[PDB]
């Protein structure tokens, strides 16, 4: 009864899965590839729209993009012809920026530029195919989640925002709303996308952001900004607060030199078991995350921020904490611009399981490319 | 030449000229509707992409959008028959949010709400009428004079970012390009949208934004903002330091008490006539201004960035001034990650002729309808 179903084989496996009768159906070809390896494959659709995965993992050994090239034509040397006959698309997801959405790179871990028209057209369809950011391949992912009714299995309320019913009949959790959606992506870096809804084509549109790079607004933290400034020879960014090497700092700033320091997984780790100095870091990560949601709640009037990725699903155990919902939620309508009530219109939630959402934004994707 | 026009007329008049083989043709109806007046008639399309508007000026006295549908039913009973037959579409912004481009409203300056669905059907077609928000519409406006060629004629380049020859052989400038534009109006407020491009289908797409109202980040500033946090008993944000009201306190921050206060329209008087003071205190608005520039790069990654209103074609003394254009750049380029040109690639575009981007974003919408 999944709405959501993706199965990893192997090539051979996937070429005898592609001929059972239930694959028998439009396809659409997938790849998410990040800086260590790829997956790739093809998605169906199912019963209640729900949606059906199989992509094999590929070894990017030689850490560079124009392999994924080999990868497609050895598909295409494998699949029968009459399978990828019924490919309708073709979307994969490249660890950095493109333009058009054809052009990928360049890359931090990988060699070259992914382009498009160097891909086979039998898995990229002409006029049907795109290359994606990770980030708005995410923000798709969102979207498929709401589009195959099980927001709720997949996303948790952190806190209902006033908007949320005057524009939505629902409960909150429940779809995505027809509103902007904010995804913010906490993790080792700080992605971000708005989720536009464009009323006259009836149509989300994702629309990838660099936020975590724009310099941190000060609140009455003068003193706690200026010494990542001096430590960073650097304006601090969001990022900086909110990073793996932010928690690292936020930590050192607790312990002030009285315990080692630590990495942002021993601090994870630390803060999970209820090490209150682990804990205390993560607050102060947690404190600058939500000073990113209320700027941008302000600059960009969302209905929703999602956040999403492994490090929110697995730090559940920070979200769960009625303590430290409160403590976020204040910092979230900690704005000037709250007096009219702009921090409080939004619906803050929680990615509460694990989903690799860029497979699904490809797939996601692909049904806007028709 | 002349491929943009909006002619200001007479109810009367404007009646009579409607009536002229010119104008029998599809027309569209548009009302850009401010706090004070409201600017509303009717649009029609030329040789080469051409645009023709002939609208009339109403006052909004009683300060209620109710009475917009009294201007409306006027119209509609001055107009002939055989005019209002021709309407095509019809789109107006207000000034205020709107939902479902049907419902806008609350107002801060207007009682009541805008209804689409009270409007007389005649002016508003079924299926192609809309309202639309001010900044949403000021937006479309900048489509629709790229659309009609004549970027060039309305829009000043201040300076070509990197990223414009990576995607346009055209010179910068002549068209709005193939990728993001985030529109800046510095004015009495600021107001703000990004015009999204859908690179999937080379769609650009009108997001209204509220950068002003974002808390100003620092840079060597800190004193001079808390100076303004003391004063306003608020955190300052962009439009606190990019409004009437910010040149008024850069002018005061200058003069140090030596000089009587002045208002914002003194101080741009003063400025295009070299008095120094009055200078630096537009200096520091434009500082203020690049901030939201350079930071809005950086979250929004645009191609372009567009300066529009009244209040940027009346200030072209400042924008000529080229080292008053240095100033500018050096402060568009103050942020960190222009250490990796991030601020570089952005080509910046001043509006350095009238023209009203409302009644021609009404225009613009109403045939994406």
């Amino acid at each position: 009864g999944m709405a959501m179903n993706i199965k990893e084989l192997s090539l051979h496996e996937l070429c005898e899965e592609l001929k059972t009768p239930a694959w028998n159906v439009p396809l659409t070809f997938v790849g998410d590839v990040g800086g260590t390896s790829a997956r790739m494959g093809f998605v169906r659709e199912g019963k209640n729209d729900s949606v059906h995965a199989c992509v094999t993992r590929y070894s990017m050994k030689r850490k560079d993009i124009t392999e994924l090239i080999e990868f497609f034509n050895e598909i295409i040397e494998l699949m029968p012809a009459s399978v990828i006959k019924r490919v309708k698309a073709g979307v994969i997801n490249v660890p950095g920026p493109v333009t058009g959405g054809a052009v990928g790179g360049p890359f931090n871990n990988l060699k070259g530029i992914a382009r498009l028209s160097d891909y086979p057209k039998a898995l990229f369809p002409p006029g049907r195919s795109a290359i994606l950011n990770d980030l708005e391949a995410g923000g798709f992912g969102v979207l498929a989640v709401s589009d195959a009714h099980v927001f709720s299995e997949y996303f948790g309320v952190m806190w209902e925002g006033t908007q949320w019913r005057t524009c939505e009949q629902e409960p909150a959790g429940s779809v995505i709303g027809r509103g902007r959606c904010l995804v913010l992506a906490p993790g080792t870096g700080l992605g971000s996308s708005l989720i536009y809804y464009n009323p006259m084509n009836q149509q989300h549109i994702v629309v990838p952001l660099e936020l975590g790079s724009q310099t941190i607004p000060m609140r009455k933290d003068i003193d706690y900004i200026q010494t990542l400034h001096a430590e960073l020879k650097l304006l601090p960014n969001y990022e900086n607060m909110v990073s793996g090497a932010g928690l690292e700092f936020h930590y050192r700033q607790v312990v002030r030199g009285s315990r080692p320091p630590c990495s942002a997984g021993e601090i994870a780790k630390l803060a999970s078991e209820g090490d209150a100095n682990a804990c205390k870091a993560m607050k102060k990560y947690h404190e600058y995350l939500m000073r990113v949601g209320s700027e941008a709640s302000m600059a960009l009037l969302p209905l929703t921020i999602v956040l999403v990725g492994d490090n929110i699903v697995n730090n559940a155990f920070f979200y769960r904490n009625p303590q430290n919902l409160k403590e976020m939620h204040r910092e979230a309508l900690n704005h000037e611009m709250e007096r009219a009530g702009f921090q409080s219109r939004v619906t803050y939630l929680r990615q509460k399981k694990l989903l690799n959402l860029n497979l699904m934004g490809c797939y996601r994707c692909g049904l806007d490319l028709s």
